[PDB]
C-alpha cells in the first residue's frame, strides 16, 4: 500500500501555517507530544490531522518507520494515514481526522465535553485489543501504547496511533530506551523490547478506562495508577472503590471482568502475562 505525497505548503496553507492556539480560540493545535505536534486541517474537500513532527536523524527514523509500518499495516482500530511530506523544512504525517481527539482527553471530560459511558468505554477496549492484535499478527511491537495515542472517530472506535518507536519481530535489547514511564513493564524500562511489554501498558489503560484516573498524577496517592492493583490484591481496597464516579451505566460484574483483564496484563512476570489474542478473547466475553 502506497500514499499521496503532499505538498509542505498545502499543509501549511491548510493548517494557517500550523497555529499553535486551541480551537476555541480560533487556532490549529490539536495535541502536543508524540515526538511531534498534530494540528487541524481541511484538504481534498475533507477534514484532516497533521503530525508535524519537531537527534533530527532518529527524528526521521522515526517518520519512516511511521510510513512503513501503515503501508503494511490497514486496519479499522489503526488511525489512516492519507499521505506524509518530506520537500519542507519540517517532516508531515497526514491522517483522516478523528473528530472526537484523544482517549486520554475524553476521560479528563478536557474542554467540557460529557464522560465516556460504561458501554462506550467496553467498545473502546475492545476496539484497541484488536489494533494491537492487528499489530502482534504482523510481527510489530508498538512501544508507546497509552490512552493519549488512543484516538476515538466520529462513532468512539478506537484507533491506535503512533508507530514512529515501533519494531518488527518476524526479546531484543537497546541501549535507547524509549515510552512513557507510567505505563512502561519493568523489562521495557530496563531495555528489553518484546510484544508482552505492549499487554502490560494496555492494562494501565483498562484501569484509566475503569477509574478515570491519569497513569500519573503528581498530587495523588499513588501517584501511578498501576499501584492500585497491590491495594486491590492486598485488599486494603477493591476495584468499586476506583471505578469511575462519572458514569450511570456501569454494572460491578463487566467492570470487575475488565479488572481481571487489567490485573492479568499488569502482572510484573512477563511470560505469565496473557497474549493479545487472549486479552481480545476476554474482552469479547465480558459483553456477552
Ligand atoms: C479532536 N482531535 C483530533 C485529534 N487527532 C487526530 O484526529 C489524529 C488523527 N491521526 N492521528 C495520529 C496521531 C495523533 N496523535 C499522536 C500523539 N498523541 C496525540 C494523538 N492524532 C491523530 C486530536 C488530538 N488530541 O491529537 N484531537
Amino acid at each position: 500500500t502506497r500514499f499521496h505525497s503532499f505538498s509542505f505548503y498545502e499543509l501549511k496553507n491548510v493548517t494557517n501555517n500550523f497555529d499553535e492556539r486551541p480551537i476555541s480560540v480560533g487556532g490549529n493545535k490539536m495535541g502536543e507530544g508524540g515526538f511531534g505536534v498534530v494540528y487541524k486541517g481541511y484538504v481534498n474537500n475533507t477534514t484532516v490531522a497533521v503530525k508535524k513532527l519537531a537527534t533530527t536523524e532518529e527524528l526521521k527514523q522515526q517518520f519512516d518507520q511511521e510510513i512503513k509500518v501503515m503501508a503494511k499495516c490497514q486496519h479499522e482500530n489503526l488511525v489512516e494515514l492519507l499521505g506524509f511530506s518530506s520537500d519542507g523544512d519540517d517532516l508531515c504525517l497526514v491522517y483522516v481526522y478523528m473528530p472526537n481527539g484523544s482517549l486520554l482527553d475524553r476521560l479528563s471530560c478536557l474542554d467540557g465535553t460529557p464522560p465516556l459511558s460504561w458501554h462506550m468505554r467496553c467498545k473502546i477496549a475492545q476496539g484497541a485489543a484488536n489494533g494491537i492484535n492487528f499489530l502482534h499478527e504482523n510481527h510489530h511491537i508498538h512501544r508507546d501504547i497509552k490512552s493519549a495515542n488512543i484516538l476515538l472517530d466520529e462513532a468512539f472506535t478506537a484507533k491506535i496511533s503512533d508507530f514512529g518507536l515501533a519494531r518488527a519481530s518476524e526479546t531484543v535489547m537497546t541501549s535507547r530506551i524509549v515510552g512513557t514511564t507510567a505505563y512502561m513493564a519493568p523489562e521495557a524500562l530496563r531495555g528489553e523490547i518484546t510484544p508482552k511489554s505492549d499487554i502490560y501498558s494496555f492494562g494501565v489503560v483498562l484501569l484509566e478506562i475503569i477509574t478515570g484516573l491519569p497513569a500519573v498524577d503528581e498530587h495523588r496517592e499513588p501517584q501511578l495508577l498501576l499501584d492500585i492493583k497491590e491495594e486491590i490484591e492486598d485488599e486494603e481496597k477493591t476495584i468499586e472503590d476506583y471505578i469511575d464516579k462519572k458514569m450511570n451505566d456501569a454494572d460491578s460484574t463487566s467492570v470487575e471482568a475488565m479488572y481481571s483483564v487489567a490485573s492479568q496484563c499488569l502482572h510484573e512476570k512477563k511470560n505469565k502475562r496473557p497474549d493479545i489474542k487472549k486479552v481480545q478473547q476476554l474482552l469479547q466475553e465480558m459483553t456477552a
